[PDB]
């Protein structure tokens, strides 16, 4: 007697996924949503590369440190890399004031120019190639940042300075500026004539004015002197007015500026790759379409949630051993090859197995679907994620800090529970259809087969081929075979 | 050939919804939880008006910049509203100190009384007329902010002033005072007699010591001078200390103020609308129990969740065609119409439309309560959300930022996949419904009833109408019909 | 006449739960994950005790307020403890610089030793023991801060200090100083004989000058003047430089300092208990694997996610009412007790209860695995919540204030989902185990039995307790009762 049976795709697949009820189970298709390559580079963002300042930092390349080594000034840049403590930076020891705040604003930067705007001959009554120290060598002689002049008394005289600069270009110049802390009477005297001074600066909005503490510090660098460097961003048609008399470290170089967007400063070794990408990690930048990813937390660019997993495997195939699906149909077909879901007949003409085309390719659209679901939902924007508060910010550190882990706790929790409860409905999805399409078959046949009890229908009549792709195809005529099904039924011994 | 058939609601809706599964599925009813609309109006917020800063900014209002509303009377306030650019701010150019922490402060305010602290009468030995400024003009003359008084040297004279304020009211006092930075030696010799001049304040927790920078600066407003103000809270029973030879730009009206709980500055160009609102944006306020919203970001109330996404529609009725549900009952029923499902006989009386009552019942209350619990279980608190930090603390406002877009990302993943999780298990739940009733019948029956294979049942005898809604009531008698079943089943072959 | 019925577990419990379709569910038992109990005790975090200042704060404790205890005795601790209102606290008025970034800097620290720096021998020159004031009592008598020094002249002069002091030591050392704002020219003249004075302090990072401010102030602690304090790190092998000709507290203790991580300071008026925890809240402890907690927002430690709710209650066991449950099976059998699915026979050796063994056994491990993911997923690091910033800080913590609102709404939607939605599918979960039970018995049994409709089979043969007992070990031998069931099924239409 003929039989047809029903039943589902088996391979050699040794993939493992977890559901919400069960763990290390074996399907016969995964695919991970975690994102955990990189390409070990440093790239362009968005075409544009970043400033690498190699043996430098901002503040000695902006001011120009004379022992940094090269400077082939880029007009334009997507982020600033630095490496985690740069050799030169304040030759002559001092500080950079709201350093932070000037990094983070020239972390993305769309035109950048350094043009003069007070040349040396600016400076007659005023000594202007003295301004020198051994704290800051060139080629083994003194020297100083050469954007800015330190100017010194000339014939044993400072006459006080009253200077202005109008900004006629049409960008914003970043401007630095400074003032020296002599050690002691003596020293002031010797470099300027006067014991007593100040630097004042004025634009529109600025209002300053700097007094030199003369007093005693500890050597760094050889020098207990310090320099106090300061920056603002003038703007066209504005002008900014300096006055002293004495201990001015005064602007010779500036730099006119373009800003759009913002970034932040990353902290790599890496090397530059010459490559292009939309996210960059300090170890390597991610070309991806995952939702998460595990690889680094101070990311640039449109980058996959930063969660701490070690792999997101949602299942797409079946249940695999290598009710339905290991209920009453006892176990899956390696025999079935071409689909998920399918049929085994037997009749005369031979034995085979066979794909069903339709619930196969609808549950394949729907576990794809849920895939891109899951991947498309996700909202990914740009965002640059560094470190930028110093030493006496330690609290909005820590605010920043709560905030980064707030957020990994929530994806990683979303992202596992997500894969565990969809994991364990695409399994119920293919049992329910492998069961729905047992019934497609029962509800074909009726009376006209017997139910086996193990998945498999028998023949109350002789079924070719053509019978048997008829019932494949949703195409079987109950009423035609109705007596050779009826005659047979009732020839039942025994 | 007569005949019932178990089957379930249909209608002529069009409206579509998606599971993580399928895309674009029409159903027969469903609800959007994405509020979209709002009133294009600016409202009072839980019944207090918002005090509506027309032109005019925070420092031009509280130290009275003669283009300002002198005549503004609000004593409460849930919000501020300023324009993007206000016209009068400082008209004498200088600044405002701790200003963005002060309209913090500011935002919500219980109590707001502008009095008299400190009269003109009380500077006998100074000139109180003559501080008056061609940028400070009130119709088109010179003037001056309204509640400080810019004091000028008399008879060639400015002897020191040494004068105290003790807060003999009620509630903290906002006081506010400033300094003049002059020019040269010469204006400050016209206005003051004293070249070497500051002001020195004093409460318990203030000791503040100013000193005039006397530089070149741009020209503001016609004006290279300036005027640093600066704030302070007087608590009750404390008293303010002043001393000053010159520059001193002294307090006459101080705010009493009372304070009971924060809100923000909403910055927009939309009117008032004599509403009220939970929930208020700066394109106009929002009514919605709904979880998420999608309007605006910069919100101020008890709002939904910010969201980017365009509908977030829940499948409430059933997939509607204008392993039950397109599986073996070909398609619904347009003609039942009172319920979701049901069946439908046909005999000799005639045909005819019964819906199960309390199985229909109890998937009506089921759908209705998810949605409210996908609706209730949003808590939902009161947050200010504004852009509060300034040109130097970009920092701080990209960590804001930073949390902004961390919390829309999540909001937004959770929700569109909630509701596609949520609409793959309701239509399920329909088609385990349906399937449930066709078993229900199939048992109560057994071998009293055939087997149609369509959704359909074949009586083994003939039922009348009361039979039918026992079959539906759930009182079917087998042992009722039994044998007539059985010897007319046993006579249908055929 | 011989009958086997599906049937499954119930008990007297009446535990409910909620699912996102149904409320108020009876089950045979539940779990929550929601911790809501503490101690009631601040206990050792991860076996390191806490700092517990009793009724002085930091700077009372750091500076050595007379009535302040020394807190050496402990060399290390995890957290620092505070009343809301220290009593003892900065008894002379004025501030100390920077105060909430070292409150967050002594959080935790790892080594922590109080030693003698500059010891009153260092000023022959000036007197040591006159710096006593009534604001400062230690037994109702004037008195000063001990760690401090307040110099006064001797023989009417204060000859120019300069002092330096080399950290020997191969710790960080904090150092603490301050300068004092007398009221007159009188008092100043009266306290140091120099009438214009200063102060001065250099390290290799530190520039510091401090110019006192006299002036007219309210009486705070019965004193118009007022004391400014300021402190340092001073890095091993650098040296801090002190000059001044008035004015001066010098140090004379300063505090070795090892720090390893940070943490926060716990406004708390509960009892040190001798416990150790994990998690720890300002009124008890917490010892808990549950991933959510409603116990207090102000946590330091590995703490569960903070939640608005009252309970989180999963269902573990089935429905209980004292489509399968209440599908065609009825109810529940409260007399079977050692499973959850089983079966009931009844022949001629007699009836009785056999739980399903394998389907129960794998439903228990499915639902402990699911309440198991649901805690185990969450990831739980250190965080350390207080309130570090100061009355002109508002913006920040109305930042802070929106972060961990935001996170409290999030965890509190997604924990109230998750549990609506797993009590969902666990229910269906049960049910869907029962049918397939019912299905495993009637595709062994086939024809050889009667469905009853009930959940009962009956048998068309004899079925002794070795066949009940193949029929629920999954290996019932249709082929042998096959013709005597036929025959009988034949005799009885009819
Ligand atoms: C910095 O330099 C610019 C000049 O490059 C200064 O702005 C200039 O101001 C003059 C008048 O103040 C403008 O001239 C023209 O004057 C007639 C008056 O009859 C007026 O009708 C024209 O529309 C125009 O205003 C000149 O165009 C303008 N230049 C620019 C580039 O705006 C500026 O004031 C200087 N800044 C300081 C601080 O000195
Ligand atoms: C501000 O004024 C009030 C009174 O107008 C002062 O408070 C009084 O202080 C004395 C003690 O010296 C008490 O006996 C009175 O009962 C207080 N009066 C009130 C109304 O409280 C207060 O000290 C003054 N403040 C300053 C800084 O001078
Ligand atoms: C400050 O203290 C350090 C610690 O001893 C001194 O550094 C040592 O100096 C001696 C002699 O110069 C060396 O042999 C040691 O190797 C140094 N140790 C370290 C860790 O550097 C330093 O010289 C002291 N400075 C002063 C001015 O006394
Ligand atoms: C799952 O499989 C891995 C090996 O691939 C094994 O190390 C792990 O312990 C397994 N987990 C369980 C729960 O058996
Ligand atoms: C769903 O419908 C919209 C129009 O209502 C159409 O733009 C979109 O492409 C459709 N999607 C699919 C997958 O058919
Ligand atoms: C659930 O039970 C509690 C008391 O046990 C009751 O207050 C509450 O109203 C009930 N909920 C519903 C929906 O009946």
């Amino acid at each position: 007697s003929d039989q047809i049976c029903i039943g589902y795709h088996a391979n050699n697949s040794t993939e493992q996924v977890d559901t919400i009820m069960e763990k290390n189970v074996t399907v016969t298709h995964a695919q991970d949503i975690l994102e955990k390559t990189h390409n070990g580079k440093l790239c362009d963002l968005n075409g544009v590369k970043p400033l690498i300042l190699k043996d430098c930092s901002v503040a000695g390349w902006l001011l120009g440190n004379p022992m940094c080594d090269e400077f082939i000034r880029v007009p334009e840049w997507s982020y600033i890399v630095e490496r985690a403590n740069p050799a030169n930076d304040l030759c002559y020891p001092g500080n950079l004031n709201d350093y932070e705040e000037l990094k983070h604003l020239l972390s993305r930067i769309n035109h950048f120019e350094k043009i003069l705007i007070i040349p040396k001959s600016s400076w007659p009554d005023h000594e202007t190639s003295l301004g020198v120290s051994a704290a800051c060598p060139y080629q083994g002689t003194p020297s100083f940042f050469r954007n800015v002049v330190w100017l010194i008394k000339k014939n044993d005289a400072y006459p006080t300075i009253k200077i202005s600069y109008n900004n006629t270009n049409r960008e914003d110049l970043l401007i630095l500026w400074g003032i020296h802390h002599s050690n002691n009477a003596a020293e002031q005297t010797n470099l300027y004539k006067n014991p007593t001074t100040y630097v004042s600066v004025g634009t529109s909005t600025l209002n300053q004015r700097l007094v030199p503490k003369i007093a005693t510090r500890s050597q760094v660098n050889g020098q207990r002197g310090r320099m106090d460097f300061f920056w603002t961003i003038l703007k066209p048609n504005d002008a900014i007015h300096f006055e002293s008399n004495g201990n001015f470290i005064a602007p010779e170089y500036a730099y006119k500026i373009v800003k759009k967007g913002d970034s932040t400063i990353m902290k790599s070794e890496v090397e530059y790759g010459h490559c292009n990408t939309k996210c960059q990690t300090p170890i390597g930048a991610i070309n991806s379409s995952m939702p998460f990813h595990n690889i680094h937390p101070l990311t640039i660019g449109e980058c996959p949630k930063y969660v701490k997993s070690n792999k997101l495997v949602l299942a797409t195939g079946l249940r695999n051993s290598p009710g339905a699906i290991a209920g009453f149909i006892e176990g899956g077909w390696q025999g079935m090859v071409d689909g998920w879901y399918g049929y085994h007949h037997s009749n005369e003409q031979g034995s085979g197995y066979a794909a069903d085309k339709e619930s196969t390719q609808k549950a394949i659209d729907g576990v794809t679907n849920k895939v891109n679901s899951i991947i498309d939902k996700m909202n990914t924007q740009f965002e640059a994620v560094g470190r930028e508060f110093n030493n006496l910010e330690r609290r909005i550190e820590n605010l920043n800090k709560k905030m980064e882990d707030g957020f990994l706790d929530v994806w990683t929790y979303n992202a596992e529970l997500l894969v565990l409860m969809e994991n364990e409905r695409t399994l119920d999805f293919h049992d329910s259809n492998v069961k729905n399409l047992y019934d497609k078959v029962r509800l074909q046949l009726r009376d006209n087969a017997k139910e086996l009890g193990n998945g498999c229908f028998e023949f109350y009549h002789k079924c070719d081929n053509e019978c048997m792709e008829s019932v494949r195809n949703g195409t079987y005529d109950y009423p035609q075979y109705s007596e050779e099904a009826r005659l047979k039924r009732e020839e039942i011994s025994g």
